[PDB]
Order: C-alpha cells, then sequence, then structure tokens
C-alpha cells in the first residue's frame, strides 16, 4: 500500500524509466509510484516545499537544481547508509542531496545529404560558415550553448571552467546572423532535422537518434558534445519520504539502470550498470557515457551552473536575444 | 518491424495509457509505438504538417482542435472502413477527422478540512462568497471557466450553447476580486488544494483525484462539471499512416479502453468499455462519463469553441486578464 | 555577553527605537543589540534564511512580509509561553510569526498656505481637481494607495477586502494625468510638501508630523487614513535564537512600547503602552493607533497582501506606471 | 529650543554615531538632533538645494562627493573660524565645504575554514586563482576595486593616482571569470563571508568585523586595504545654517570623535583623538586610520575620483559590467 510520486521530464524518456526503472522498482518494493512530468521542475520545487506540503517525493531533474536545492534547504541531504547503491557508486556521481540517474548530451548534429563527407566535427567548424556552408540552429537557451561557443573560441573541452562568459557571448553574437532559429524545444530541435530546415545544429542526442532510427538521414558526432546528467533527489518535506528514500536505492540498482539504455540512448547513472552485461557492445557504443564517448565531451560543471555566476549567465541571456 | 510516434500529454495521465492501451495494442499488431509529450500540440502541428514531413504520427489532443485541424488540413480525414471499432461507435464520438479517446472533467473541488459538511455543490454555491467563505481559484484560460459563469447565473447545463459570453464575462469580473489565484497548469492546482492556499477551485478531476489519493483532505462533486474529452487523429503527411491507422483502431478497442479508467480517473472513449466487465462497478460510479455522473454535467460543446464565436471568446480573455 | 542583530528600515524611526527600546531592552537583559537596517527586507530575508546561516536574528518589517514569510517557512514559529508580553497582547496584534512592533499611517497630507480653510478632507477629496485645485503627488508603490483610489471610488474603509484591484487601477488610471510626481522615498515626499511642489499627497504622517515641526506650513487628516503596522519576527535559522527570543519579549513590554511615542510619532505594537501613563493626552491624540484616529481609518489586511492577490497586484504596478 | 536635521547611512554605523557624536553633541549645545537615513545623499541634496528650501541641514558623505558638490554650489563654504575644532586640525583632513567625519577601509577578507594558514595577504594573492583557490566576490563598483586591481598588477598603493584606468580594466576583464558574485551592498557581502558562498572577497572592513564579532570564521588584513573617508557638510541653503555650524563643531570635537571607534570599527576623521586617551591601545590597533595601518594601504585620492578622469571612470563601468 505504501506510496510515491516521483516526477520526470515525460515524454519517450518517462516511458523508457517506466520500463527499467520505475515498473521494476514498484513491483520489487511492492510499492505504487505515481507519476508526474514537468519540463522544468525547478519554480514548482520552490513553490511546493515552500507550501511545507509538497505533492511531488521524487524529483529526477538536471543535476545543477539538486544542488541548488539542497545549497538553499530545498533538498533532503541523503542519508547514504540508507541506500547502499548509491552509496557504492564512486563519490563523483552523487552529492550530499542526489545521485545521478542517467546521463545525456548535447551533440553537434548534421544532415548526411548535406554532409555525405567531412562532416562538420567540433564547433570550430559549427562557426566556420564558409567551410561547412549550411542552415544552422543552436537551443535557446545558455546552458550547453556557452560552453560550445568556447569551444568554437578554441577553449579546449577540459578547460571551459569557471565559464569565461563574456567570451561565450563575444562568440555567440558572431554567429547570431547564421543561425536559422533558436529551438525551444526537444520536440522543435528533431523536426529541424527531419525536414531539412537546418543542415546541422546542437541538439540532445537523444532527439537525433530517434530521429535518425525513424529514417532521417542525419547523424551526430560525441565530438566536443556537451556530457550532462539528471539527478534523483527528495523534496524537502516529502510525505512519503521514508517510501521515497527506499525508492531511491532501487532506482540506482545496477541492473534496472542497465536497462535503460535497452529503451533510450542515454548512460546509466550507475556506472555499475556496465559490469551487469545487460547492454550490448554495439548499444553500448552509442551512449553518451561510455568511457570512449565520454573521453571526448566537455563534462558539464553543476557547481559552476548551480553558482551565482550561472544565474547571472541565465540573466544576460534574455539581453542576448536580441 | 513497423512503428508510428505517439504523442500525448505525459505524466501519470501518459503513464496511464501506456498500460491499457500503448503496449497492449503494440503487442497485439506486432508494432512498436515511440512516445512524445506535449502540452499544447497544436503549433508543432502547424509546423509539422507545413513541412510536408512530420515526426509525429498519431496525436491524443482535445476534441476541438481536431475539428479545426481537419478543417485546415493538419490532420488526416479517416477512412473508418478501415477503422472498425470505431466505425462502430456512435457518429457522436467521432467527427470525420477524429475519435473519441478519453473522457475527463472540470469540477468543483474543495477541501473536507474547511468544509466537513455542507460543502459547495454548484458553482452558484462557488459564486456565493458570503455562504461559502474560504479561498478560491479558477484556471486562467476562458474554456470551462465560461461555462461554470453562466450556470453561476443560473443557466442550466443543458442550456448553456451557445454561449452568452457577454454575461459569463459579467459574472466573472463579479467574482474576480475574490479570486486568490488563477492557475496555469494542472499540477499548480492540485498543490493549491494539497497545501490549503485555496479551500476550492476549479480543476480537473484527475488531478483532485490523485492529490485526495496521495492522503489530502480534499473531493469534488461531478455536480455541473463541464464534462470534456480527447480524441486521436493522424498528422497529414504522417510517415507512418498506414501503421497509424490500424493503431487507431486497436486504440478504441472497448477491452483497452476499459482497461483505461483502471489506472486513471478518466472515462472511456468507447461507450462499449462499460459492457465488457472490466470495470468494477464502484470504480465505474467515480468515473466523468458514467451515465449518472454525464448527466449532473455540462457536456462541452467542441463544435462552439471551435467555431469564430469561440475563436472571439478566447481573444476577449486576453483583454479581461489585465 | 549574549548578542543579536536586530535590523529595521533606520533614519528618525530606528533611532527613536534605539532610545525608547533597543537601549533600555539591551540594559534590561545584559544583552549587546547589534543593528542593521535595509529599507525593505524581504528579499535579503529569503537570501539569508536559504543560506541556512543568516546574519540577522530578529527583522523588524511591515506585517504583511512576516506573514508570507511564515507561510514560507522562512521565519520561526513563536511559542508565546515564552513570550509573556506578547501573549497578553490580544490575539488580533500577534500571528503564529510575528507579534505587532508599531503602527503608521498612509495619510492625505495637505499645504496650510493654499488650504487654509476647507482643507482636503478624503480621498474623494484629493480625486476631485475641480473641487481642490493643486498639485499632487501619490506614491509609486500598491501597498495603501489601491485601498486609496477604492476610497476615492465610495469605497466604505470597513468594506475594501479583498481589493477589488481592477477598480482601483481605472481609478488611478483617472487621476494619473493630475499627478505631478510619483515619489520613491520618504525625505523625497516631505521634501515635496516643504518646498510646495504640491499642495497635497498621501504620506507617511510620520514624515508630514516631521516637516511640519521643521517649521513647514503642513497638515494632514487620518480621515480615511491607511492604518498599517510592522512586526517583529525571527528568522528560521537565526544564530541567536533563544537570546532572540528573550528580547522580544521585552521589546513589547508596555513601559518601553510606551516611550516609542515620546521620541516619533507611531503608535504603540502592543495597546497596554496607553496603561501605563507614560503618554500623555495631547500626545496620544496625535498618534495613527489611537482608538479615535484608528476609527478613523483604513485597516490594512496583511492576510490579503501577503496573499497571491498582493502579489498579482505588485506585478500591475510595473505594468501601470506608464 | 534650536535644531538641526542630521544625514546619515544608517545601520550599526549611524547608532554608533548616535552614541557617540550626537547625542552628546545635542546635550552639550542643548538642541535637538533629528536625524534621517540614506544610502547616497547626492540626488536627494541636487533637488533640495535646488528647489532653496532643503529639509537636512547636515549630511555625512563620503568626502568625494563634498568637493563636486561644494564646487557646484550645493553646500556651503564654511568658515573655519567659527569651527575652531576643525580650524585646527591639519589642512588635508579638510576642504573649504568639509570636515573629516570618520575613515573606513575596503579589505581584502577571506574564510578562516577556508584558509586557517597563510590567508591571500594582498590585490595580488586574491588575483592568483591557482594559489589560493576558492570563491571570490568583488563589489560591482570601480570605486576601490579600480585601486585594487591596480594592486594586482604590481603597482604600489602610494603610486596609484592618477589611476591608469586601461590597465585596471585590463586586469578586472581577466579575474572576472573567477569571481562568484559581484556584490552590491553591505549586508549582502557580510551574508556572503557568512555563509560561506564567498572563501575570499573585497569588504568594508566595518562588515567583516561585524560579522566576525557575531562568530564567523572570517578576517581580514590591512594590508593594501584603500583607506577611505566620509566627511560632514552643510547644505546651502540649509534652515538651520548657525546651528549647523556649531554642531559641526562638536562632531569633530577629539573626545567624541575618540569615543566612536568605541562602538563601531571606524578611525576618528580627527587624528587628535588618538591623544584623548580614551581608546584602548589594543583597539587602537585594529583601526582603519591607525598609523600602522593606514601606511599599509592606499589612501584614496579624492581629489582624482571627483576629477573629469573620475567620472570618465565611472562611466566606463557600466560598460564593463555587461
Amino acid at each position: 500500500n505504501a506510496q510515491i510520486t516521483f516526477v520526470s521530464q515525460g515524454g519517450a524518456y518517462q516511458a523508457a524509466q517506466t520500463v527499467a526503472i520505475l515498473d521494476p522498482s514498484a513491483k520489487k518494493l511492492g510499492i505504487t509510484i505515481n507519476q508526474d512530468s514537468i519540463p522544468d521542475a525547478w519554480p514548482a520545487i520552490k513553490t511546493q516545499v515552500g507550501s511545507g506540503k509538497p505533492i511531488w517525493d521524487v524529483v529526477d531533474t538536471p543535476t545543477g537544481y539538486c544542488l541548488r536545492g539542497g545549497e538553499q534547504g530545498l533538498i533532503e541531504k541523503l542519508d547514504f547508509s540508507k541506500i547502499p547503491n548509491a552509496a557504492a557508486m564512486p563519490e563523483a556521481y552523487r552529492s550530499p542531496y542526489s545521485v545521478s540517474y542517467e546521463f545525456y548530451s548535447s551533440v553537434l548534429a548534421y544532415s548526411q545529404k548535406t554532409f555525405p563527407k567531412d562532416a562538420p566535427n567540433s564547433w570550430v567548424d559549427f562557426w566556420d560558415v564558409k567551410k561547412f556552408p549550411g542552415r544552422r540552429a543552436l537551443r535557446n537557451h545558455p546552458i550547453a550553448t556557452l560552453e560550445a561557443a568556447l569551444m568554437a573560441d578554441g577553449v579546449a573541452p577540459d578547460k571551459l571552467y569557471p565559464l569565461d562568459v563574456d567570451r561565450a557571448f563575444k562568440k555567440l553574437e558572431e554567429i547570431k546572423p547564421h543561425i536559422t532559429v533558436w529551438w525551444t524545444s526537444g520536440a522543435q530541435s528533431a523536426q529541424l532535422l527531419n525536414d531539412g530546415e537546418v543542415d546541422m545544429e546542437m541538439a540532445w542526442n537523444g532527439r537525433v537518434s530517434a530521429v535518425a532510427k525513424e529514417g532521417a538521414k542525419v547523424s551526430f558526432t560525441y565530438n566536443q558534445g556537451i556530457l550532462q546528467s539528471t539527478s534523483l533527489c527528495i523534496l524537502k518535506g516529502a510525505p512519503n519520504l521514508e517510501t521515497a528514500v527506499k525508492f531511491l536505492n532501487e532506482a540506482v540498482d545496477p541492473v534496472h539502470q542497465a536497462n535503460l539504455p535497452l529503451h533510450i540512448d542515454y548512460g546509466p547513472g550507475n556506472p555499475k550498470a556496465f559490469e551487469t552485461n545487460v547492454i550490448k557492445p554495439e548499444r553500448a557504443a552509442q551512449l553518451p557515457s561510455e568511457p570512449a564517448n565520454a573521453a571526448k565531451q566537455a563534462l558539464m560543471s553543476y557547481a559552476w551552473w548551480s553558482s551565482p555566476a550561472g544565474e547571472a549567465a541565465e540573466k544576460r541571456w534574455a539581453s542576448f536575444m536580441q
């Protein structure tokens, strides 16, 4: 009869979670997991927790929000001695407030019709409209976008942080007159590649993979990709705290975690998933957080984005868009 | 292996569809159903279909949109000779472009803590601030909201259309100083009830149901509720038209339809679902479209809302809210 | 050696507090009271409390903020059995989070040079530029301003709430072309009366009293004044909670409280102050919260201003100012 | 009974002035000193004096403003034959329009938790992110900030003026990606140190002192601090000119001046205060303007900052921050 409410970003992503993680976890614990979905949980987290009576227990959200939340007292400090699967993960994969749930990438996607050979392969390529002609799109948001701009200006993937925001914006202003559209949704970013409105764009790898698999002649590279993650955390005042903690342990179980990539092109939060032999070699080669793919990417710094510099960067975005 | 992309509104609702309709249909047809989610599909549908190469095949959307969509050539005129389960539904449950999928209600919800006995039971009660004191919320949108205002003014549920828009707005302007919050999302509306910020509000019955299951001392009545529906349609140019047509038939199969209420508090688009003996009597009595429940409610006129009068009413809403 | 940090709005007000309340309290408890000042404490309260380590213990702020703070979990719930002076105040003068500290009024001030006889005496007078010619100023803020606009439109002082905000703004738009300036600071509002730039304005009674006493031929009426208050509260995570609680008890001691009006034209938060015979009859006649003065005024509803309707009213202000 | 209105910056600082200077001066002169507070007096001074009827008499303000004010005819040219305590101060401590009131510093403050030993001890250290890792803040303002940047670049404290503005900005642009927060108020700067959001920052020494007294494990050094002052001046047209002139004389009486450091960590405007034996040796050694402490610091040039070059430097700051 025990119960929690679990919230993620919906779509193929949440359906994939349901098959690999939510349903096997509910069945194993003997609980009911009520689901919700929201594109961006942060403002609702603040309102819910502030009231003292949030309707949500467990939130799957980009890791920076968990950190910001913990730092502002909105998120439960986790007692890891009650979450052995997470405690057995390496320290880099968790915070005092959260545990890595899955890895995704913002990548340079492109048209194989425009580029059957010699595709753009880095942000320096993306910025060079002369050497690589074609319509382009970036996300209407500074996250990952600033990192790409800095890499286009020659910064090494492992020397980005703390971001030189002034420098990133100058670089973005430079490319602006060559950006056909600044997308606001994943589906939009997929449609832009599918109908050939752009020849290249930054996109989430899951969106690119899905449209490719549907038949679109598009692809992407992990080279200079921006490697990101969502994490699970528990809201302060969660009405089902004790049950939520038990669920957290199952949600990062290696075998459950290993099953996620069987249903969607995202890597397991828990790297022990690769030890289960659930993920076949071919499949593993496609995932954002497979060692060789991860080594090609900039690892997003959630310390930087959760800090005041991240907030300030976001405030400058609105100003930038004109 | 044939496939389609199916789009709905995510959350508990899309999870419930997956268990009852999507997975069994996919298994039965031997296909893959890729899912996506979006709050409002209309704008993307225009863009996708106008490109001639949409990424979505089948959309689940409030029935009114299907009507406007079909007229404007954004969705397929269906051939019901190929969709026998739909063809056998009464004509009132379908259009030339769509089929009723699911029924939900906008209802008067209220705190049982505040109203242990003698709860408000109609929009007349909701407008009666001296008899029923307390904090109140309405949705920041004209749909259902205008009908409630007319019923508040004594119009009978079965005599609403065509709506006397002037009269609705007049009643609305009268309650306005007494509205605590004009909510904008389902989740917000549930949180408002859960944390006691409002003692009564219009809300979707599914949201109220879910909060009450979590343990909140709240309830609602179907009396003077506004009975609404979503329908399934196929994008014009859908890349998997044939498979999509076959899925629709499975989507409104009476047994699949009957399983939906087992997982969420919405009524089946196909009334034949009540004859399957799948739903328990006690559970049936809780559904928006159960006959006894439907009889207390206003049946939304999608013909009126999709007409020029409906458009003009939406355009006024902006002026009203500010 | 015990210590607290106490924060108020500075100026003559804080100097007056220091003589009547802070210094006698520090001396009686044997503690050190470190002082700070801020025009509007709310944003800093959120940042400080959110960090878990606020530098402030006790905040004197308009009562609505204490309520909003308590409702959002930023402010300590007071254990009144440890604050006998406050527990002995009537329930209407405290909340679960705060205790009334002092009363002030927004009043209709005017020039005795322009109006040596038949001065404007209500908001209806203020809005009638024909019957009462002269330059006018209001505050650049909706607080008290909306209440006055509604009273000018004929609403009774005791029938304002919940505010009909639409109606208040229409009324404010009507007077707008006749407002010479919308003041942003108390000192500015005093200077406007002193140099005759306006003949009448809404102003805080303390500002008007001070400039009058300095020699300016100005006065004001309490008729249709807006009666307001600040309250003391303790921030969650206060580094000196226990000492802060002890201080709270002394800060609303009747005799200390009775001394405040000897140094500034504001009424005691604790009405028992009038029982001490510290405040002379003549002096008492000048105070915002003396029974006869209070009876002439609209009593500001902090329930209304601390609620979402208050926030929405504030958001409309920015839009209004053009 | 004669009176004046005295204006300063409120907070602990104005409270400390009241005990040490205002109350004793009022008692000695047999007058009433009405107080006001404002963060920045300049704009109001222009308005008040331009009306010919200011409400303020005596203003306490950063010395640079006095110079510009006097030149533009906003404040009285003082007659020092009537202010003997001022006349006997060295000429460097006064202008024709003002007298040094109090000395404060902008200092390198830092966490002792983060730096138990080997704390940063100069702006060179502050700029040295590899040797001294940690979060950092600077004030969002060019004053003191530019000097720190020049010292960071190796300029000696006594060789700063006229400032090489280009070089300052170049150094500033270099540290910029490493600045966590650009603070805007003293209180914010104290909170940042107190809650560990920064491990080092420029801050006013009074703010750091106060936070350290509260128990925070923080400190600062006078090394390469920027030594600054406020002065007293009288508004042109002051309604109580004669009384104001008499107050100034009492305000810089050596004994009154010597009492100020007993209540706050600022140095006396009148150096003769050190000869009164009022201040304890250990306490003197903590003051910004103690000789040994002054010798480690840059003495702000109010002549430079008030010049056209200074104005031009302020105008560039806006361009730099965005």
